């Protein structure tokens, strides 16, 4: 079973942050800008991010997929354009995974026309467990999850060949 | 600590994870407190992570627990400004070839 819900509503669930200027050209969309759909990107509303704190309970009876991103601007200068914290920490806890990122502001190698990066980490919250999310800054939301149920295993197979 | 005896001694050790710093101090009273573990072979430094966390056995903080293994002749040492949970007891073993763990309830005899 493989459905996908939203974990976190955008109409509201991010009030005091911005939830619409979080769009680059490293992921065109018809020309114009855009970032994935899964996903959001929080910047500061208006020279002001206070602490992000967010938390979702698994109702569902199965296990849920979710997904999200740490960003690591390229200079200093960007990280207080986006997040104005310079010092920013993110903490993402569940009853076994809990961990802390802190940003690495360095600059990279151009991909994408991108000096920056993101990591994007992956978690299985179980029924009856909840996710926790702290954040001063660089922290890409969820905005999608994915409720599912496994079977046993299977592969993966890369070719060309039609499907009937 | 030296390992005096002629066998690998396992060292285990954690380092303490408090929800929160007004915590941290109640406990530790540094805010800014680091651990060190060092060998001649293993060398870490451990950073407490202080946020609140999902309940587990009504606790907010976490505590990570390492293990080590001392060789003959080698030594381990411990540095802390706080958030160490120090060995009391630690085992002097010496290892046999390799072997499993059964999971069963099948009475013992």
């Amino acid at each position: 079973s493989f459905e996908r819900f939203e974990i976190f509503p955008k109409t509201s669930s991010w009030p005091n942050h911005d939830s619409d200027k979080g769009v680059t050209a490293a992921c065109p969309h018809a020309g114009a800008k855009s970032f994935y759909k899964n996903l959001i990107w929080l910047v500061k509303k208006g020279n002001s991010y206070p602490k992000l704190n967010q938390t979702y309970i698994n109702d569902k009876g199965k296990e849920v997929l979710v997904l999200w991103g740490i960003h690591h601007p390229p200079t200093i200068a960007a990280q207080e354009s986006l997040y104005q914290n310079a010092d920013a920490y993110v903490f993402v806890g569940t009853s076994r995974y809990s961990k802390k990122f802190k940003p690495e502001i360095a600059t990279r190698p151009k991909v994408r026309d991108q000096e920056g990066r993101m990591n994007y980490y992956w978690t299985l919250v179980e029924p009856g467990d909840k996710i926790t999310f702290e954040a001063t800054g660089n922290l890409v939301v969820p905005r999608y999850a994915f409720t599912m149920e496994r079977d046993a295993g299977s592969g993966i197979i890369i070719s060309d060949t039609p499907v009937h």
